[PDB]
């Protein structure tokens, strides 16, 4: 309540004091431990032991709470691997130490400290202080909605255990997913973030002016063309891992920007992908978080199990029984169906893009378990090449974990005069409504025209896979940096 | 000239064609061999060998140039890794092919071939096919300022060795940085690229507008303050290597957005960074270039002789031997030398500027071999620690090869009240002309008051690293996409 502006003017008068005595923020302080390492290697030794052995350290953290005892104190001390319990004793430090300044600290100060180890009562391992000492005076305090832990991350990364858990595991993913890649030969490149037309995806884009070259640019929704480029150029084999801008809003399973994986490999199929996708995932799983059968939530994700194959068609029939498959083929009974599950049909929407919103609708929330869904229609899949026997179908898949989609992929689109037809198509629907359609892209029917090979592309929500791995609900709990609302 | 347009109606023509035959783009070929593969493990190999082994294989890649002899040809085909040559004879293919097909394709075509090996007269290796197939057409020919290479890279990268040679080598690089990063324990991080507000660098900034919640963002000109939130937080040891966007101009050794890494550890100081910075070079050419003695252009950098460390005071002295040290203690005189040797000094420059300005010119460009400058005035340094004997100067380092700055490091300035007095002055500046100026950021601030641990931070030009890793000698031949004018 008034208690931290209190705290606030005692804290900030301590400094004034601090500066008058000398250099307030000192950086010559050296540790040699972390608290985690500490733990690891002497948590399995008693007390006869290291009394003898006398294996002095020296550590320093974030004072998270002590026990004032008199003539003596008990301090925790927190750092990047954990917490360390510190023996401060008023006449095993230099003379005064204890007295005119230990004391007067404050919690969230950072402190430097050496000394001998031992264990005290209660078994925990300790730190008997033969010198303390002031690295950061904490002008404020500890902390104490939830989205507090989101305005300040590091506020509550100092709390919460669990999320330093959280990311520490989103890196051990990552490097993970490279090691994974480049060890079946792909490389990784960059590629643009602006863009002087924005696609690769469906989604609103973000604009930005380049002040000097008079010219508008976008923030990429995806780097989908220019890694195809890089395929046309011969590079047969490439990935990216990084952003994508979508203008869309902060409904919580999303955020304005996340990371995503885009790889391609030439001569090769979407099912060569599909393959590739479980591969990544059930050697992901079991490398960095040990067992296939994972926990999230109320279920139990069996990585361990082949993942399971349904075209669209069949996942509509599967999870909406009553349904006569012919009216799928006809475009006002496929509308009639949509609109009676309570489907709001666009004025811009043709057959497919309707059986692809009854699948949406229908099937998406019931695949738990890791699952492919294959065959899209040709209207809702711009850049996938058509099937030999179906044209009006194209050899495309996505990828769900959890009822959320976490992959796509498809045997890409390398005819160029279809490319440039399917644009049309994209623009036409952007000007009849659609928010989220292609632009036209001249540059890159270009590309194509001078020839690319047969190829196979696969996109991965990064953030989402993460999500699964951590048992994290929100995408907010897998991004250091949330976008928040003002 | 002309012969262009031909080129295409006729390459037009001929997929119209293939298109009423059948499946103009197919996408079941499966090679299983690339040229690299292939030399390495054979050319060392004779004729009375292979025609023994009988080894057969199957590759795919583009049609670089044809050899028709009539009843029998040689094809060069190109792949991710090299070329690879091609004995195409009419009768060991199978009937019509040759003839109704394979004479009828063009170069620029990709292609799957399938056969056994040998050597010709000539001794290089080559593919006596049994079976060729045409994957795809290409509509346009193969190609032909110099600037074309950077608006269509894909034709740059189908003609020149080197440039696929420079990026696989960058690929390396990161890779190699990555293996260096973690195996000190640091953590990689992903931080916005969005930001409410820029800053942790001095540059004119790209400017976004988020359509939803009605407010301007930016790109960031640098991750800085978020990563050292994340150390406020408590992780002691992280880095992040990604994108910065500044609304400079296409000046050659510059591209509006280019990759840096940044890395913070807390609990050491500059020097600690300087000596890591050694190491990561040193480190990096002995492993991704086998030497420590490594040529660049017209000098040979010698990254095994100890990294050369002067302080930008004695840099100045050096390269002009005539200077009077005393007049760069005094405003006028230090101007009065800057303007000598040609600077416009800014009517918002103070003594340090100007002398940081005087360092600039008379000494960067001698900065040849590996080296670090340091003790800069605190103007120029707003984020960076005082030195404890004269606060007048900041515990700050530049980097330099090849006259060219490749990284910039710091003691972090924990100081909550003087950071924030630092941003006054920053603003002030920034009213004042200077378009570079930082912004006043509170949130940061506020992270600082929590306390930041005495910290140590290194940023790192990735993209000029790479130019004097692979010899080039303008940045835009280590960004495959750079930005081009219109
Ligand atoms: N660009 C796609 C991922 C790759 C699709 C296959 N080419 C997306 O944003 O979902
Ligand atoms: N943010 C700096 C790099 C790190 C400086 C040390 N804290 C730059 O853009 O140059």
């Amino acid at each position: 309540v008034v208690d931290l502006n209190n705290e606030l003017k005692t804290r900030r008068e301590k400094l004034a004091n601090l500066r008058e005595q000398g250099i307030a923020f000192p950086n010559d302080f050296r540790r040699d431990h972390t608290s985690d390492q500490l733990h690891a290697e002497f948590d399995g030794k008693e007390n006869e032991e290291l009394e003898a052995l006398n294996i002095e350290v020296a550590v320093a953290g974030r004072m998270m709470t002590r026990r004032i005892m008199g003539k003596a104190s008990f301090v925790t001390l927190q750092d990047v691997g954990g917490r360390i319990q510190l023996y401060v004793a008023r006449d095993d430090l230099p003379e005064g130490v204890y007295n005119e300044q230990f004391k007067k600290w404050d919690l969230g100060d950072i402190l430097g400290a050496k000394g001998k180890l031992f264990k005290t009562k209660t078994g925990e391992l300790s730190i008997h202080c033969t010198e303390l000492r002031l690295l950061t005076k904490a002008l404020r305090p500890l902390p104490d909605d939830q989205e507090a832990r989101y305005r300040q991350r590091y506020l509550d990364l100092i709390s919460n255990d669990e999320s330093r858990n959280t990311f520490k595991v989103r890196s051990q993913i990552l490097s993970g997913i490279r090691q994974f890649m480049v060890n079946r030969g792909f490389m990784e490149v960059e590629t643009p973030m602006m863009q002087v037309i924005p696609g690769g995806a469906a989604a609103r884009p973000f604009i930005t002016h380049h002040n000097a070259l008079d010219l508008d640019m976008y923030l990429r929704i995806a780097p989908e063309l220019y890694l195809k480029r890089l395929v046309v150029g011969g590079f047969e084999r490439v990935f990216e891992i990084n952003r994508n801008f979508r203008n869309e809003g902060i409904s919580v399973r999303h955020n304005p920007e996340f990371t995503m994986m885009e790889l391609y490999m030439a001569y090769a199929d979407y099912k060569d992908l599909i393959e590739l996708t479980e591969s990544l995932f059930r050697t992901l799983a079991q490398d960095i978080l040990g067992k296939t059968e994972v926990t999230y939530g109320d279920v139990t994700l069996d990585f361990g199990k082949p993942f399971e194959k349904l075209t669209m068609r069949e996942a509509i029939k599967k999870y909406r029984p009553e349904t006569d498959m012919a009216d799928l083929d006809n475009f006002d009974s496929a509308k009639a169906i949509a609109e009676s599950i309570g489907i709001h049909v666009e004025k811009s929407w043709g057959l497919g893009r309707i059986v692809t919103e009854i699948f949406e609708e229908v099937a998406e929330a019931h695949l738990i378990q890791p699952t492919f869904i294959t065959e899209y229609p040709a209207e809702v899949s711009p850049l996938a090449r058509r099937n030999d026997v179906n044209p009006e179908i194209t050899d495309r898949f996505e990828f769900f974990i959890g009822g959320r989609e976490i992959g796509n992929g498809f045997s890409e689109l390398n005819d160029a005069e279809d490319q440039a037809q399917r644009f049309l198509d994209q623009v036409a629907a952007k000007d009849a409504g659609d928010d989220e359609a292609m632009f036209y892209d001249e540059d890159y029917v270009t590309a194509l025209e001078h020839g690319l090979p047969p190829t196979a592309g696969l996109g991965i929500g990064i953030d989402r896979m993460v999500m699964l791995f951590t048992n994290s609900h929100t995408i907010r709990d897998v991004i250091l940096f949330p976008a928040m609302r003002p």
